[PDB]
Parts: structure tokens; sequence; C-alpha cells
């Protein structure tokens, strides 16, 4: 139908992307780090 329109540019839609998908990862990977730590574990 040619009506795919209306997105953003390719570059910053993949870099949006992955910087949320890396901010997520990494949040969780240090909640659970530290929370590892607390208690007691190494």
């Amino acid at each position: 139908e040619k009506v795919q329109a209306e997105r953003p540019d390719t570059m910053l839609g993949v870099v949006c992307g992955a910087l949320h998908v890396a901010d997520v990862s990494l949040r969780n990977s240090v909640s659970n780090f530290l929370h590892s730590l607390e208690r007691g574990q190494v």
C-alpha cells in the first residue's frame, strides 16, 4: 500500500532502541548485584 510512513530515521531509531535495552539491562544487573552483596554474598 506504500503507507508505512511516519517513522523516524533508522539511525536514530536503532540508537534509541539499543540505548533503552542497555539501560534496562545495566540497571537490572546493578540492582541484582547490590542485592546479592546486601544479603552477605560475594
